[PDB]
C-alpha cells in the first residue's frame, strides 16, 4: 500500500491483467487489505471492476468479505457489477446476507438489489437471507420486492430453513409478511416436520401458531411425529401430540412414531408415544430425513 509507489508505476504502464494462479487482480488485494487511495490511481488508468478469474469472483465479492464500503459505495457508479455470480452461481446479495454487515443492504440499496436469482443449487438470495434471519434483514428485505417464500431444488422455503435453524424472529416476520407456513418440499415436509425433526419446540409452537398443520404427512407417510420420534425429541413430540397431531399413522414403511422411539431405543419418547399410539398397523429399516441444501 505505498501509493506514490504506484504512482511511479502508472507512468510505466503496469498492466492491469496481471493474473495470479489463484485468480486473483490487483482490485482483490485493495479490497482485501483496505489499502484504497490507491484505488483512484487505478481509474486514473480507467480501470474496469468486471474481472473474474478462476473462481469468478468479482471485486464485490472479495470485497464482501472483509469490507470496507468506502471504495465499494463509489465503485458502484463506477461501472459496477450489479448481479455478477460467482463460480458457485453465488450472486453478492445472499453472501452479504450471511456477511451480515450493517450497510451493506443499504450500500446496494444505493442501486439495488434482486434476493431471488438462483444459484447453481437453486437457492434464491431471500432463502440464505432467512437462513440466518438477522435482525435487520427482516426489516431491510422488505424494501426490496421478491417472492416471500422461494423454494430451492429441494423445495425448501425461507420457512423451512428458519424451522431447521429454529430462529423464532424470522420465522414471526415470514409468517407476517405472509409466507406460506406449510410450504412443503419436494419430498413433501413442511417446516413443521422439518421444525420436528430439529426438536426446537419454539420452532414448533410458533409454527403451531402460525396454523401449519400438526398432521401434515411426506409423500412416504412421515408426519412431524414420526419426524419428532426418529430424532428422539420428545419435547416436541409432546408438543405435537397435546396439539392435536395424529400418533397412529402408519408411514410408507410401516412403521408409526412409536415404532420408531422403540427401534431407536429412546425410552423418554416411547413412554408418551406408545401409549398414545395405537396398535401398530402392521407386524414387521429406512428412516426420514428432511431434504437440504448442499455444500
Amino acid at each position: 500500500g505505498h501509493v506514490e509507489t504506484v504512482l511511479a508505476l502508472l507512468e510505466k504502464e503496469a498492466s492491469q491483467a496481471c493474473m495470479t494462479k489463484k485468480g486473483f487482480t490487483p482490485l482483490h488485494v485493495a479490497a482485501k487489505y483496505g489499502k484504497v487511495r490507491v484505488a483512484e490511481l487505478l481509474l486514473e488508468r480507467d480501470a474496469h471492476p468486471n474481472a473474474a478469474g478462476k473462481n469468478g469472483l468479482t471485486p464485490l465479492h472479495v470485497a464482501v468479505h472483509h469490507n470496507n464500503l468506502d471504495i465499494v459505495k463509489l465503485l458502484l457508479p463506477r461501472g459496477g457489477s450489479p448481479h455478477s455470480p460467482a463460480w458457485n452461481g453465488y450472486t453478492p446479495l445472499h453472501i452479504a446476507a450471511k456477511q451480515n454487515q450493517v450497510e451493506v443492504a443499504r450500500s446496494l440499496l444505493q442501486y439495488g438489489g434482486s434476493a431471488n436469482a438462483e444459484s447453481v443449487q437453486g437457492v434464491t438470495p431471500l432463502h440464505l437471507a432467512a437462513q440466518e434471519g438477522h435482525a435487520e434483514m427482516v426489516a431491510l428485505l422488505l424494501s426490496k420486492q421478491a417472492n416471500g417464500n422461494l423454494g430451492n431444488k429441494s423445495g425448501l422455503t425461507p420457512l423451512h430453513l428458519v424451522a431447521q435453524e429454529g430462529h423464532v424472529p424470522v420465522a414471526d416476520v415470514l409468517i407476517k409478511h405472509g409466507v406460506m407456513v406449510d410450504a412443503t418440499t419436494r419430498m413433501g415436509y413442511t417446516p413443521l416436520h422439518v421444525a420436528s425433526h430439529y426438536g426446537n419446540i419454539k420452532l414448533v409452537k410458533f409454527l403451531l401458531q402460525h396454523q401449519a398443520d400438526v398432521n401434515a404427512k411426506t409423500k412416504l407417510g412421515y408426519s412431524p411425529l414420526h419426524q419428532a420420534a426418529q430424532q428422539g425429541h420428545t419435547d416436541i413430540v409432546t408438543l405435537l401430540l397435546k396439539n392435536g397431531a395424529s400418533p397412529n399413522e402408519v408411514s410408507s414403511d410401516g412403521t408409526t412414531p412409536l415404532a420408531i422411539a422403540k427401534r431407536l431405543g429412546y425410552i423418554s419418547v416411547t413412554d408418551v408415544l406408545k401409549v398414545v399410539t395405537d396398535e401398530t398397523s402392521f407386524v414387521l429399516h429406512r428412516m426420514s430425513f428432511p431434504e437440504t441444501v448442499d455444500e
